[PDB]
C-alpha cells in the first residue's frame, strides 16, 4: 500500500529512512538537556538543604538532627527561652556564624523601615476560657501584635505572651548570602535572600507547642561580579528546540497524510481509529512538552522564572515519552514484536480486572481508615492508608504494621481481633487470588500471541 | 423465566432498573458518612494524642521521645525522685504548663473528699524474703496505702516505699480542659476530663521498675457556651438510614418472592440453594450493620455514648460491604464476568490448600515458639510467631530475623543451628511451593473458564 | 486386598477405626502439653531478661538501653572508672537496689574462701611491645592475677593496669534471688543464682576494649518455703507418655505385619518400598521424640535436668511432626489428595533444580564474601553472606544493601562498580529465572495431575 | 563420532576420564585458597576498622557512634574547639590511649623535618564578599598556610582562620603500631603505620562544616621479631597454581583438536561455532584469573603488592566461575539436563524483553531523577535512582518511599500528586505486566521442553 509499510520495506521501494535518524537525535539531546539541568539543580538544592540544616542548628535551642517532626515546647519558660534564644543569635550572627550574611532591613509587610526581624503573637481577640465552671466566651478573629527588632550594626525581652488564647508566634527575617559553591561547575556565583520563618504553633491547644523553622530561597544575578577569569547551555537549548521543532512538523504532516488518506478511502467505500499511527501522536506530545519545558529553563536560567517544579516536570515526562518510543523501533523486528505484542494484547483484561480488585481495594482502604486511624499511626489519612495497603500487597513493611497493633494487644482485644482478621483476610486475597490472577492474564496472552 | 433474567434483559421486556439506581446512591450516601465521621475522629484523636504526650513530658522524670517500652526505674532513689517529680509537676501545673487545665478535686472512689490526686501503695500484707537462708513467708493479699493530696488553690514527701513487698506504685488525678481546636471544623468546643494514671510496676520483682502514663478522656458538652456567631449531620445521617430501610426493605421483598418461587418450582416437580441470589444477603447484611452504626454515631454526637469502636467498626465494615457490591455490576457485562468467574471458580481449591498449607503452618508455629521463644525477641507470643512467620512467607522482614539470631551464635549453637535449618526450611517450603501451586491453581481455573 | 485399602473401605467389610481416633486424640495432648510448657518457659525467660537488664544498668558506667555491641572503654581513665564504679555498685547494691538480692561468698574455684567478687586481670607473661623500633619480644603466655573483694557485712582501688601487654579485665560475682513473679501462675516461688560476668576485652589491641556483661542464672528449690494456701503437669505428662506408648506400639505392630505381608508376597512370586507406609515411621519418629522430651520436661520440673534447649527442640520437632500428619487424613479425600498429589509430583524436580541453583548460589556466596568482606558489613562472614543472598531473592533489605555499597563510591570505585554488577546480576539472575522455573515446575505437575 | 560424545559414552569404548578429576581437584583447591584468604582479610579488616574507630573516638570532640554523616561544626568557637581537642589529644596520646602508639616525626611532604602534625589551612588568593552591596571580587587560586607541630618527647593556639575565604581545614599525622592479635591465627605480627586525616569541610559555604575522620594504614614486616616458639600458605598456593596450569594445558590441547577436527569437516565439505565447547572457555577463563589471583597474593602475603581488592575479585570471579561449571556434570544426567535446556531456551526471549522493559525503566529513573531530586532523599543520583526503582520493583521499601513524599505534601501539591502517579504507574506495570512476562516466557520454555 506503501502506507502502513514497514521502514525496510519502503527502503526496498522507496526513498532512505530519514526520519528515524531524526528521532534518535532527538532521544539524545533531550537526555543530555535533562542530565546537565539535573546536575545544576543538585548543586543549587544542596546548597539550600545545607543553609537550612545550619539555619536551624543556629537558631532552634537544644537541636539535634533526627528531631524535626517531635521538636516541641512543654512548659512556658521553654518557649521564652526558645524565643529568645532565636532573637538572640539573630543579634549575634556576624560574630557567631561560620558563613557570610548580610542583613536586608525592612523593605517588605511583615517588617517596618529599618526593621530586620519580626516577633510577633498571634491570640484571639477576646477568650476567656475556664475549665472549672466549664464555660467559655470566645471571639474568634485574630489579633496580632508584632516586636520589630532593629538588626545590630531593645523591648524583645519585655515580651509577655497570652498563653491562654495564643494561637502561634512567628518570627520572620531575611539573610543574604552569595553561592561561591557554584564556582566548582565553572558559572558566576549567584546571590541568595534566605526568608526564615520559625513558627510556634499552638493551634491544637494541648498544651505541646511544635517548633520549626523553614527557608524560602530567592535567587538573583550579583551586580558588579569578578572571578578574574570566567552560551553553551543557551545554545544547546535553542538547538534543542530546533530539533524538536522539525520533529513537530514532520509528525503533523505525516498525520495530516494518514488522515487525507483515510478521508480518499471511506470516500471511496461510500475503523477511522486504525489510520492514526499513535506513536506519532506520543512523538508530538513529547515535543510539545520538550519545547514547553526548554523556554521555562531559559528563563530560570535567565534569573527570571524561578518556577523548577513545572518545567522539572515538563522535561522528565518528555524524557520518558521519548525513551518509551525505542519500543516502535524494537517492533520493527519479530522476536521483539511478540512480547510487545503480548503485552498490547493482555493490557485490557489487566485494566478491567484492575478495575474489579480496585474496586474491592477501596472497600478495604475505607474499611481501615475509619477502623485503625485511632489507633495505628500508619492509618493516619486515606492517602496513607492507600500507600500502606498497596505497598502491603507487594510484600513490603507486613511485620512492622503487625507490631503496631501487638504494641495495642492491652488496649481494645475487639480492635486487635478486627485487626487481625482484616490485615489477614487482605494479605491473602490480594496476595493468593489477585496476582496470581494477574499472571494468569499475562500468561493466557502469551500462549494466544504464540499459538 | 422473567427471573434470574439479566437486567438489561428485563427492561427489554418489562419494567425500569428502579432499583440498581437505589443501590448506587446507597454507596455515595454511606460513603460520605464515613469520611465525615472518620474526619472528626481524626481530629478527637489527634487532640487526645498531643495532651497525653504534654502529659508524659510534663510528668516523667527524664523522658524523651521514643522512650516509652524502655522507660524504667533501677534505683530507689530514681523511683523517690520520679513519684516526688510527678507530685510536685502536678502541683505547679497552673504556673508552667502551656495549656489551660482545672482541677477535679474528688467525687470518687480513689479520691476521698476534696482531694486531688492520689498516691498509694499496693504490697504484701505479710512479706519475709531473705536470699541468705533460701527462706520466705508471704501472704500474697495486697494491701493499699493511699496519699492524697489537696490540690493548690503535705506528707506526700514522707512516703516510705516497703520496697522488698512493693506490688506497684500509682498515682491518679484528672484534668478539666476545653478543646479550642474543634473551632476550626465549625462545630462548638468541647470539655474533655482526662483521667491519668502514672504505674510504677514491680510485679516482676526483677529489680527493674517500668514506668508508664496512660490517660482515659471522657468528653461532655460544655454548659454555658458562646463562640459570639456558631443540623446538617443529624439531617444527613436520618437520609442514610431512611436510604437504607427502603434498600432492606426492597431486598427482603425480593428474598421472600425468591422463596416463593421456589417452593411453587418444587411443588410442580412433586438446588433450593440456586434460589437466594446472595448478593442480596450481602445487601440486607451492610444494610442492617449501617443502620446501627449510624444509630450508634447518632449517640455519640449526641455525646451519651462514648462507645467509639464498635460504631467504626460497624460502618467500615458496612462501607467495605457495599463497596463489594459493584462486582454485582462488574458482572452484568461479559469481559468482567470471565475473570470473576475464574476467581469464583478458583476458590474452594484455595481454601482446600489453605488447609492443608495451613496446618503444616501451625506445626511449624508451635515449633518455632517453643524454640525461639527464649532467645528470639520476634518468637516471644504465638501471635507474634504467626505474623513473623506470615510476613515471612511474603519476603519481608527475613535478614532481621536472620541476624536476631547471628547476634546469639556465640550462645547455643545447637540453638543457631536448629535456627538456620529451621527458617531454611519453613521459606523454601513456603516460596518454591504453596505460592507455586496457588499461582497454578488460578492459571488452571482461567484456562477452563476459557476452554 | 484388606491391606493398602482406604480406612472407610475398612470400615465397609471390618472393623471400626480406632487407631486414627488414637492419633486425633496424640495431636490435642501433645499441642496442650506444649501450650502449658511454653508459657512456663515464657515467665522465666523474662525474669531472667529483667533481672540482666537491670543487672547491666546497675553496673555500667554511662550505660543506656540499645548501646550494647557499640558500648566500650577508649581512654585509659574511663577503663579504670569503669572497673572501680562496677565495684562500688556491688558494694552498696543493699542500699541501693530496688531488688532483693543476697552474696553468695566463695564456694567455688574463681573466689578464695570468704570472698564475694574477683577482679582478675589477664596479661602475657612477658610484653617487650615498641613501634619506634618496629620490635617485639612476647612469650604469649596469659598470667592471672586476681584481686579478691568481701562482700559488705580494700586494696581493690590500688589496682594497676598493663596496658600495654592486657588480654583482659573481668569481673566475677555471683547474686542470690528469689522469684516472687512465678506467684501469678500458681507455683511455688523458685530460688535463682545469677552468675555475672563482666569483660573488658582487649584482645584486639585496638585502642577500643569493648564492656560486656552476661549472667547465668542457676535454678533451685527454695528450702523452708511457705504461700500460706498453695501435680497436675506430671500426671498430664504421664498422660501424655502412656498415650505416645500404645500409639508407638500399634504403630510398630502395623509396621511388623505390613514387613511379613511383602515377605510373604515376595515368597510368592519367587517395589518393596511400597510396604512401608512412612506415615507410621513418622509418627513413630515423633513419637520417640515426644517420649524423650517428656521425660526430660518432667525432669527440668523436677529442678535436676536444666537442660531447657534439647527439650524444647524435642517437643518443638514432635508437635510439628504430629501436625504434619494431619496431612494423611487429608489424603483420606480427592480434592484435598489431588493438591497433596500435586506437590508429591512436583517434589523431586523441585529438589533438583535446588541442586543447581544452589550450586550456583554457592559459587556466589563466595564471590560476595572475598570481595564485599571488608567493605560490606552484611558480607562478614559466610553464614551472613548467605542470609543477605537468601532474603535478596525473595525482595527483603536491597536498598539497604544497595545504599550501604553507596556509602563508599568515594573510596575504591572498581569495588563499587564491582558490588553494581554482582548484586543486579545475582538479583535478576535469581529473581527472574529461578523462581520462574519453581513455578513453572509446579504448573507443570498441577497439569499432569490435573490430566 | 568419538568427539561431542558423553563421558559415560567415551568410557564404553574407550579410555578413563582422567581430566573430570582434575576439574573437581581444581574446585576444592581453589575453594580452599579462597576461604583462608578470606579469613585472614577478615583479621587484617578488623584490626583496622577498630583502630580507625578508636582514632575517632579520641580525637573528634563529643563524637557518638552513628554519628558519622551528620557531625559537622556551626559555630566559629566549635570549630576552634574541635581542632584545638584534635590536636591537645594528638599531644596527650601517650598518657590517654588504651593502645601503644609511636609518632613517626616527618620523613615526608606534607611535614618537614622533625614535625609529626601538620595544621594547614587553605583558602582563596583574594577573597573580598559582600553580601550588602551584593558584589565580590575573589581570586579561586587556593593559599596554603600549614602548622607544624613537634610531637612530645608551640604556636598552634594562636591559629587564626579566614572564614569567610576558607575552603578547608586538615590535620596530618602517622601513628605506627604493631598487630599484636594477628598472633591467635598463628603468624608473626606485623606493623602497621596508620595515616591519619581529620577534615573540616568548607567547600560548600553554607555556614555547616562536616567534620570526618579517615585512616590509611601501610603494613610492613616488623624488623626483629620474637614470639619465643613460632611455608603451608606458599606451598599451597603452588600447589593451585599448578593444578591451574594442568588445567589450562588440557583445555588448550583440546580446543585446539576441536578447530582442528572442525578445520578438517569444513574442509571435507569444500556452524563452526558448534564446535567450541563453551565450557572449555569457562574453564580458561577462570583458570587465567586464578592464576593472576595467586601470584597477587603470594605478593601480598609477601608484603611487597598491598593491591587487595583486585586480588579479591580476581579470586572471587574465579571461585564463582568453577562453581557455575558444575552445571557441565549435571547437564550429563537427564533430569537435571531437561532443567538446565530450559534455561537455555529461554534465556534469549529473556535478554530481549530485559532490552524493551529496560528502556522504560531508563524513561522512568531519567523522570524520576529530575523530578524527585530536590525532594527525596532516595533520588539524589541516577544510580541511587536506578537502586530505588530496582528495589521498588522487587516488593522492598516501598511504604517510605510513600512516606518521604507524604513528609511533603504541605509543600508543593504538584509535585506530590506527581510522585503519587508516577510511583502508583511504575509500580503496577512492573509489577503486574513485566515480571508476569517473564514468568510466562520460563513456562512457555518449560512447556516447549517438555513437549
Ligand atoms: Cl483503587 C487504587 C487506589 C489507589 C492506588 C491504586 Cl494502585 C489503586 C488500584 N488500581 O487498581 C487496583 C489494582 C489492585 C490494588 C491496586 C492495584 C488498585
Ligand atoms: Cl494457619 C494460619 C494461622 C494464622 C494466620 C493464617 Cl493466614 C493462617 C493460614 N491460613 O491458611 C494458610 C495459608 C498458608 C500460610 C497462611 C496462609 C495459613
Ligand atoms: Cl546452596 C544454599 C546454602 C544455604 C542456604 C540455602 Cl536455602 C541454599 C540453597 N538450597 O538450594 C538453593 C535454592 C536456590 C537458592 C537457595 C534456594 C539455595
Ligand atoms: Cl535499564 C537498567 C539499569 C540499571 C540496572 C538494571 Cl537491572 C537495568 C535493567 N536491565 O533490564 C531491565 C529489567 C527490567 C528493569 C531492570 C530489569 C532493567
Amino acid at each position: 500500500y506503501f502506507f502502513m509499510s514497514p521502514c525496510d520495506k519502503f527502503r526496498a521501494k522507496g526513498r532512505k529512512p530519514c526520519k528515524l535518524m531524526l528521532q534518535v537525535v532527538k532521544i539524545l539531546v533531550v537526555t543530555v538537556q535533562l542530565i546537565l539541568f539535573g546536575l545544576s539543580n543538585q548543586l543549587a538544592v544542596t546548597f539550600r538543604e545545607e543553609n537550612t540544616i545550619a539555619f536551624r542548628h543556629l537558631f532552634l535551642l537544644g537541636y539535634s538532627d533526627g528531631a524535626d517532626d517531635t521538636f516541641a515546647a512543654y512548659t512556658r519558660e521553654q518557649l521564652y527561652q526558645a524565643i529568645f534564644h532565636a532573637v538572640d543569635q539573630y543579634l549575634a550572627l556576624p560574630d557567631v556564624s561560620l558563613g557570610r550574611y548580610a542583613y536586608v532591613r525592612g523593605g517588605g509587610d511583615p517588617w517596618t523601615n529599618g526593621s530586620g526581624l519580626a516577633l510577633c503573637q498571634r491570640y484571639y481577640h477576646r477568650g476567656h476560657v475556664d475549665p472549672a465552671n466549664d464555660t467559655f466566651d470566645i471571639d474568634p478573629m485574630v489579633v496580632t501584635d508584632c516586636i520589630q527588632v532593629d538588626p545590630p550594626e531593645s523591648s524583645y525581652k519585655n515580651l509577655t505572651l497570652k498563653f491562654h488564647k495564643l494561637v502561634n508566634v512567628t518570627i520572620h527575617f531575611r539573610l543574604k548570602t552569595i553561592n561561591l559553591q557554584s564556582l566548582i561547575n565553572n558559572e558566576i556565583p549567584d546571590c541568595y535572600t534566605f526568608s526564615v520563618l520559625i513558627t510556634f504553633d499552638n493551634k491544637a491547644h494541648s498544651g505541646r507547642i511544635p517548633i520549626s523553622l523553614e527557608t524560602q530561597a530567592h535567587i538573583q544575578e550579583c551586580k558588579h561580579p569578578s572571578v578574574f577569569q570566567h552560551s553553551f547551555r543557551l545554545l544547546f537549548d535553542v538547538v534543542v528546540i530546533l530539533t524538536c521543532s522539525l520533529s513537530f512538523l514532520l509528525c503533523a504532516r505525516s498525520l495530516l497524510r494518514g488522515f487525507l488518506l483515510q478521508n480518499e478511502f471511506v470516500g471511496f467505500m461510500w475503523e477511522r481509529l486504525e489510520f492514526v499511527n499513535g506513536w506519532y501522536i506520543l512523538l508530538v506530545t513529547s515535543d510539545v512538552l520538550t519545547i514547553s519545558g526548554t523556554i521555562m529553563k531559559i528563563g530560570i536560567e535567565a534569573k527570571n522564572l524561578a518556577s523548577y517544579d513545572v518545567c522539572s516536570i515538563l522535561l522528565g515526562t518528555s524524557t520518558l515519552l521519548v525513551w518509551v518510543g525505542v519500543i516502535r523501533y524494537l517492533t520493527f523486528f519479530h522476536n521483539y514484536n511478540i512480547l510487545i505484542a503480548t503485552l498490547r494484547v493482555a493490557l485490557p483484561s489487566v485494566m478491567r480486572f484492575c478495575c474489579c480488585a480496585g474496586v474491592i481495594y477501596l472497600g478495604y482502604c475505607f474499611c481501615g481508615w475509619i477502623v485503625l486511624g485511632p489507633y495505628h499511626v500508619k492509618f493516619r489519612s486515606l492517602s496513607m492508608v492507600s500507600e500502606c495497603l498497596f505497598s502491603l500487597i507487594n510484600g513490603d513493611d507486613m511485620f512492622v504494621t503487625f507490631a503496631a497493633m501487638q504494641a495495642q494487644q492491652g488496649r481494645s482485644s475487639l480492635v486487635w481481633l478486627f485487626s487481625q482478621l482484616y490485615l489477614y483476610s487482605f494479605i491473602s486475597l490480594f496476595i493468593y487470588m489477585v496476582l496470581s490472577l494477574f499472571i494468569a492474564l499475562i500468561t493466557g496472552a502469551y500462549d494466544t500471541i504464540k499459538h
